[PDB]
């Protein structure tokens, strides 16, 4: 029958209850029991809280308003008030005080996941304090996680008046019947179970998380650890940026702080980023997850000079010019890790950190031409296949969903046969209806399917076909080190980026850092996203924040 989930903030989605502050400052003050409690409700409904709850005044207008009821409720009891006392310095240190509960959260997700129409309902202030920005970001991390934010300082109603629950049940769009409320407060369950919704008191989570499991039938306690949060296309912020006459660059951006530029491979997308935008942003960074340029939304031109290493680098810089930044951390992976790495070699000073997934730092070899290598080692014959233009553009465009579904597949799962050149193409013996990989959803692979719709394979193609010009380029960079912060993630099961082609990189970076995952295949971040964003968190916070 249920059909909603309604969950309070203070002590059910947030804790430690900031309510629960005036407790623990009696205690720890020596106060009278309940002295500080009575000073915040005196007046009930014609009180100072409620005209706080209710957006009639703001924050900083009540702090004034609630020491005076201190000092009245001292009086009565006889009782004289520290010298230091300050209703500012204790509801701050209270509010940053409060985190999320992660398992109460992951609740809620997992309801939503089933179908579940979600909200929270608090009864909260305008915050006009001068560190109000702390809890604005964590009801920004809150907010992206239900389908409704209900604030009583902006409906101008409080718990436990009918009124915001009779308010929230036409928001829901739902009878009493199908929506159970949580609320650390008994007083606030009674209109509700009134109305007949179901109810649980939450003093601990996982007693409450046991109440909700049984009237929802849904397990949501000690189940697995989620995936972390992905992006909707339709809810990020696109960026275009005209970096020539007929080429403009598109990017996805999320987050405020230092730049963070995701820079993808062959044959993928921003969207290949999902998984790590907005844990990125939620950890401190502007985070611009690029449509490399022939792929997506970003401009493909079919010259094959237009991708040579040398023009793909100079347009970043452009694009760092046009949107007025002098630097910015670089992340690629795969192809998008070799243009970071030139990044580093050729304009350092727009370089803040650079991080590589899977793709190592490899020397040019002045002697030994990049084709010769591609011949004398048979493993790289499908470089060769890719050089024909046409050619290799006409199998992979044949059946798109069928290609995607091919290539996004963990290192177990490989589908596709063997040398390509001679055998025909790289789906000869190939299945033509293949299975979906557990990496991906058939959405996020028709998300891939009309990406490429726009442009083909011709652009991404033809970064493989700018060989001998990428390496005149390198040769030129052979007397340089790399000395910036600088980060290589390998991944084991990678069978085309082997974690050992990047054992020597300590002779050109030397103070490189290093990441590995296990039992990671190519496509590292679907395959191992929490891993991938932990790592790259944890060195940008070292390196790049300095
Ligand atoms: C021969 C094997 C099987 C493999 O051989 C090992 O395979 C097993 C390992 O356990 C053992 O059984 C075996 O004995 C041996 O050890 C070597 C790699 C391999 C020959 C492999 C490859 O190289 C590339 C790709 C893929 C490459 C990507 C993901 C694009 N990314 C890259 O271009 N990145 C390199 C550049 C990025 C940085 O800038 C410069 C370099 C697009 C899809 C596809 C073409 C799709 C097809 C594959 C998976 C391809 C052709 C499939 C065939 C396979
Ligand atoms: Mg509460």
């Amino acid at each position: 029958t249920l059909r909603a989930a309604v969950f309070d903030l203070d002590g059910v989605l947030a804790l430690p209850a900031v309510f629960g502050v005036l407790g623990r400052t009696e205690e720890a003050l020596a106060l009278p029991r309940g002295l500080l409690n009575d000073a915040f409700q005196k007046g009930g409904p014609e009180g100072a809280t409620t005209r706080l709850m209710k957006g009639e005044i703001t924050l900083s207008q009540w702090i004034p308003l609630m020491e005076e009821n201190c000092r009245k409720c001292s009086e009565t009891a006889k009782v004289c008030l520290p010298k230091n006392f300050s209703i500012k310095e204790i509801f701050d240190k209270a509010i940053s005080a409060r985190k999320i509960n992660r398992p109460m959260l992951q609740a809620a997700l997992m309801l939503r996941k089933k179908g579940f129409t979600t909200a929270i309902l608090t009864n909260t202030w305008l915050d006009d304090r001068a560190e109000r920005d702390g809890l604005a970001q964590l009801m920004c991390e809150l907010k992206m996680h239900f389908d409704f934010l209900i604030e009583s300082c902006q409906v101008g109603m409080v718990k436990p008046e009918p009124q915001i629950y009779k308010f929230l049940l036409d928001t829901l769009k739902a009878s009493p019947s199908e929506v159970v409320f949580l609320d650390d407060i008994g007083a606030n369950l009674k209109p509700a179970r009134d109305l007949g919704m179901v109810t649980i008191l939450v003093q601990d989570t996982d007693t409450a998380l046991k109440e909700l499991e049984k009237v929802t039938g849904i397990q949501l306690l000690n189940t697995p650890a989620p995936l972390p949060t992905s992006c909707n296309p339709s809810d990020m912020s696109h960026g275009y940026v005209t970096v020539k006459p007929r080429v403009r660059l598109h990017f996805v951006e999320l987050g405020s702080g230092p730049a963070v530029c995701l820079c993808h491979g062959f044959p993928e997308s921003w969207y290949s980023w999902r998984y790590q935008i907005p844990a990125l942003a939620q950890a401190g960074y502007r985070v611009l997850a690029m449509d490399m340029k022939g792929y997506g939304e970003s401009s493909a031109p079919p010259e094959i000079e237009e991708y040579c290493m040398e023009v793909l680098c100079k347009e970043m810089v452009t694009f760092l010019d046009k949107l007025g930044l002098s630097q910015a951390v670089f992340i690629g992976h795969d192809w998008g890790g070799m243009l970071v790495w030139y990044m580093a070699l050729f304009y350092p000073e727009r370089v803040r950190a650079v991080a590589s997934l899977n793709t190592p730092f490899i020397p040019a070899n002045p002697n030994m031409s990049p084709l010769e290598s591609i011949k004398a080692n048979p493993v790289f014959d499908y470089q060769l296949y890719f050089q024909e233009p046409g050619v290799a553009e006409a199998e992979l465009e044949q059946n798109l969903s069928r290609t995607f579904k091919s290539l996004f597949r963990a290192s177990d799962e490989s589908v596709l046969s063997h040398k390509v050149c001679e055998a025909g193409g790289l789906f000869v013996n190939s299945p033509e209806e293949p299975s979906l990989s557990r990496m991906v959803t058939e959405e996020e692979i028709q998300f891939y399917v009309q990406q490429f719709k726009k442009s083909g394979f011709r652009g991404p193609l033809n970064w493989y076909r700018n060989m001998e010009r990428n390496w005149k380029w390198a040769c030129k960079s052979l007397g340089r080190k790399i000395l910036i912060p600088a980060l290589m993630v390998t991944a084991e099961k990678d069978f085309v980026l082997v974690p050992q082609m990047s054992q020597h990189m300590e002779d050109w970076i030397p103070h490189l850092k290093r990441g590995h995952i296990e039992d990671c295949g190519h496509w590292t971040q679907m395959d191992k996203p929490t891993e991938v964003n932990q790592i790259l968190i944890k060195w940008l916070d070292s390196d790049a924040r300095n």
